[PDB]
């Protein structure tokens, strides 16, 4: 590690390595359905500083950069003193929502998405995200002030251990007031029981886990009394920058996420592993099965031995729990006349020669017999031995015993006295 | 031997026998080159009946039985009272030969020839062999009166150990008296430098062995002094039957010569041994080579021993020496999963199954290996011990050791714990 290399120890062997905490929003454009521009729109501000409560109205022109209000503004420099904001039509109302989209293009472990808002918070939303990217959606949570009404859902209730991968509806951060500078922020890992136990809890881990991230404001409030109807008063959404605290879901086997030679975000993958989020393992280490990384166990992908003998190899789960959790991972296409799940033994007619390693290409000398002397064309397989005929010594059988006379004729070469 | 059997022994066990000695001859059709008959022929006999020298002259006619001397009568009823002679026309001279040929159509050892004459006894005369049934043949023996003139021979020399195969020519048997009744007889085994040592004589066996047998008279005698001229007055020649002498060749092996399918002589071979002359050996009688019979060993072929698991074998005189003269006789067409020399141990991917006998057909089980439990196919090919892989004990590895549990892949089916 003579850089940053938190992957592997100060043995050199490997340990649990994780990419750096970020925004994932900034920067990436979001995709929404309802921004004022064209046609340019009324918008209205009832503002209370002092004490008076004062309207002021203005004027939404997205072919005007002093007075447009673009999605740009949900990813941009924040600085709340001079606050950037996108903001969409007014009284698009239930049942007609805006949605905003945020596709990562990578799964993520979702930390937390905050909103911030110069606006009203809705009156009722909610959050969606993707496991795939963006062909299902599911949902994650809900804040509306009528659940059962509006989203079919019990107000505030239980998550137990059976449906931990729950979203709960919740009249909170649903007030009206703050008229400006409300926040939503929801987080994930709230209020599960195995809350404390992420790293040894698999059905978090995929609840957490993302690639798009979709908000739906479903409804807004209306305050009710008699001004003139202005129209549309003040009824909209707007917010002045969004983050997506998360990690690059790399399942603890991965130093940083980078870019691809197709300029897609991927793990850049240390323990053997591999796929966008090492989530499969490499090829030939296929002995002993994916898991994900803790610093209990590393848990990693290791290499089938085949000796040099072979590329391709593949997994038994049989193999794997009648080796106690040790090696399911067997060999193919045997090459230098290997035989056997690791390439380990001769194949017939040939043995095993001992005087060299496995690992050596000739691992494996031919029986080589002498085809007069020999019985047969095959030697056994580790002792060289070819099986001679009446009086015929020898390990390739090229030979007379004493007492044996040799001949010419192939039948009987040797013979006795 | 429940009959005549001379063959084999009181033990049962075999030992030498020869087919009965014969005349050959009787029965059996001669070839000549000249008998009076066509046309009707003066002939005349000078008889000295009381001291008187008479001269009586005679017709010669094929055509009437009274007068008919046919070749008929060489091989005809022996009868000295009584004598029937073939007879051939006069004054046939030098240059110019009567020929008189017997095939016998079978390799017979000659003891003798005799020939009766009711005519003098010719001049000068030669006998000839054939060892081939009739292609080339051979010198026997000469009778010439000048033997440096006639034959270009020396007259009674010397019989060396390097030319036993030798006709000597002898004026003898060369009398002109007696007028009627002389014997020529030519015995094969006169005059050898191993005349004792015939069943251990090679060269002597091949001398005396003959398939056809061929009597060459040459020039006659005429008596020199002036009569009247008479045409040829009486110069002819005249058998009163014939004999040759003779046993079977069968080359100690066989117990009487019999006819064949094809109306052929040939030996009735007994002692594993095969031809007509039993002079090779039968068919899976290659273990230890041909060999004429004595009474000191009765050296007869002897199976190959392939254990039921051949029928096809042949001789190897290399082995044979260096078995010590016992056995050089290898097997071909291994069944039965067998192999090497005799077909006697298991060829590979068997091994040798000692609960049954060689003889046995199943003797030799199929490796039979758990594909699965086995690195190997081919076991050992005693032992029968398939190669079993990390753990898996048994013969045909058709099960796990204690220890080792049993899984359902193939390429580790047992593991320890
Ligand atoms: C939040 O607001 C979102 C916008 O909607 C407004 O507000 C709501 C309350 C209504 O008053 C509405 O009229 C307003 O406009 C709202 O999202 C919308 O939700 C509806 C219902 O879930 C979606 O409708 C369905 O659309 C599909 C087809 O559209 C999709 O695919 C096409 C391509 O083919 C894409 O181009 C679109 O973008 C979509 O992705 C229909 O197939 C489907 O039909 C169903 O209903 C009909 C009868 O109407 C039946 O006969 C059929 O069998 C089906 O059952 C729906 O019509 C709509 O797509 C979606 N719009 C947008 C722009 O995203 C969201 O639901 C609001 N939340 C709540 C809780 O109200
Ligand atoms: C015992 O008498 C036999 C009969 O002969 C009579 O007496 C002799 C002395 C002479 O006076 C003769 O003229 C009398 O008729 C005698 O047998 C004969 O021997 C001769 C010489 O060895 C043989 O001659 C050779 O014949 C072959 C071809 O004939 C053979 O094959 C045919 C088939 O193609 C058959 O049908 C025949 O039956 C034969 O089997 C010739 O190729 C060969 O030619 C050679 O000589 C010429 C010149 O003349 C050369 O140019 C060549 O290159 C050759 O060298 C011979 O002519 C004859 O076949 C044979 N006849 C018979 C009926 O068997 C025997 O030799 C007398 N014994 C002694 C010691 O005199
Ligand atoms: C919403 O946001 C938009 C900003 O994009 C505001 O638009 C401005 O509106 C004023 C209205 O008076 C525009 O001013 C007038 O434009 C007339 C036409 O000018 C056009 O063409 C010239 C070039 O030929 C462009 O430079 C100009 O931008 C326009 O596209 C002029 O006839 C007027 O002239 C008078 O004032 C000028 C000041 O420079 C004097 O020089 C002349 O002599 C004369 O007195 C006048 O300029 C202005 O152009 C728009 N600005 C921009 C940046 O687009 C909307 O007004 C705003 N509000 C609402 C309620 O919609
Ligand atoms: C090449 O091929 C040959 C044969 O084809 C193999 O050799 C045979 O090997 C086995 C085991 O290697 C020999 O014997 C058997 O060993 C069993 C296990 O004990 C051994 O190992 C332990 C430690 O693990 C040692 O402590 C112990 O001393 C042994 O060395 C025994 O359980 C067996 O005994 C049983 O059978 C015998 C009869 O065989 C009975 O009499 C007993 O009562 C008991 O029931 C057994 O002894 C075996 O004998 C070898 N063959 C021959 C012909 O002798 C090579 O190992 C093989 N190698 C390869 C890799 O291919
Ligand atoms: C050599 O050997 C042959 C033997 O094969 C002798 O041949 C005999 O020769 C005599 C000569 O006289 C033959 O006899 C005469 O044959 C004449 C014709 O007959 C032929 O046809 C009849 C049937 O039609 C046959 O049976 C007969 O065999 C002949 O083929 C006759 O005209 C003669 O007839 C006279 O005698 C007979 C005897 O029976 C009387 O009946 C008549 O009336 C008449 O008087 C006479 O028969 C004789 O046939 C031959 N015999 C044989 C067995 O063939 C040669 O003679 C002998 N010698 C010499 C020197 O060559
Ligand atoms: C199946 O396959 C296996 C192995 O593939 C064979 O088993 C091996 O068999 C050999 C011989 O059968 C084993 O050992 C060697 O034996 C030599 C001969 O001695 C044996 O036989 C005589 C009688 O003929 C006995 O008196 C004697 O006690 C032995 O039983 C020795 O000369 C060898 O020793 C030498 O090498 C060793 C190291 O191996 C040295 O340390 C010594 O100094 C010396 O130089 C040797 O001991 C051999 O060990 C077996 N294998 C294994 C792995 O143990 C089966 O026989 C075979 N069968 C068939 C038919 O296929
Ligand atoms: C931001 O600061 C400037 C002075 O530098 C001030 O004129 C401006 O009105 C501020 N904007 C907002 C939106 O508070
Ligand atoms: C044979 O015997 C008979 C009498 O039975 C006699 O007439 C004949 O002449 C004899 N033949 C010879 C050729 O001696
Ligand atoms: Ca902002
Ligand atoms: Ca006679
Ligand atoms: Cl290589
Ligand atoms: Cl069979």
């Amino acid at each position: 590690t003579a850089q940053p290399d938190p992957c592997y120890d100060e043995h050199g062997l490997p340990r649990r390595c994780i990419p750096d905490f970020v925004n994932s929003a900034f920067g990436k454009e979001v995709k929404v359905s309802s921004t004022c521009g064209k046609p340019p729109s009324r918008y209205c501000v009832v503002t209370e500083k002092g004490e008076e409560q004062v309207r002021s109205c203005h004027l939404c022109n997205a072919s005007d950069p002093k007075r447009a209000h673009p999605p740009s503004f949900l990813t941009d420099l924040n600085n709340p003193h001079n606050l950037t904001c996108w903001q969409s039509d007014s009284y698009v109302q239930y049942p007609h929502n805006v949605t905003l989209t945020l596709s990562l293009g990578k799964k993520f472990e979702v930390t937390y998405v905050s909103l911030q808002f110069c606006s009203p918070r809705p009156e009722s939303m909610a959050i969606y995200k993707s496991m795939d990217y963006g062909k299902t959606w599911v949902p994650f949570q809900f804040y509306s002030t009528q659940c059962r009404k509006m989203y079919n859902k019990p107000s505030r209730a239980a998550i137990t251990k059976q449906n931990e991968q729950e979203a709960i509806c919740t009249d909170s951060h649903t007030d009206v007031r703050p008229l400006s500078g409300g926040l939503i922020a929801f987080s994930t890992l709230d209020g599960r029981p195995t809350a404390h136990d992420f790293d040894n809890s698999p059905v978090l881990q995929d609840w957490v886990t993302a690639t798009d991230i979709k908000v739906t404001f479903s409804r807004l409030h209306t305050f009710g009394d008699e001004n003139e109807d202005d129209s549309r008063d003040s009824y909209f959404y707007a917010v002045s920058d969004l983050q997506v605290g998360g990690r690059c879901k790399c399942n603890g086997h991965a130093s940083r996420c980078v870019r691809d030679r197709d300029d897609n975000l991927v793990c850049d993958c240390k323990h053997n592993t591999a796929g966008p989020e090492c989530d499969r393992c490499k090829p030939f280490h296929y002995d002993r099965p994916w898991q994900r990384a803790t610093a209990r166990e590393a848990n990693e992908c290791v290499a089938c031995n085949c000796n040099l003998h072979a590329r391709r190899c593949r997994f038994n789960m049989e193999l794997y729990k009648l080796s106690g959790r040790k090696s399911g991972g067997v060999c193919l296409n045997c090459r230098h006349n290997t035989a056997g799940r690791h390439c380990h033994y001769c194949k017939e007619g040939f043995y095993r020669d001992l005087s060299k390693p496995i690992s050596h290409r000739k691992a494996c000398k031919e029986c080589d017999c002498h085809p007069v002397g020999a019985a047969g064309q095959t030697c056994n397989q580790t002792t060289g031995q070819c099986p001679c005929k009446d009086g015929v010594t020898g390990i390739t059988c090229n030979r007379c015993a004493k007492g044996y006379q040799q001949s010419r004729s192939p039948i009987a070469p040797c013979i006795k006295i």
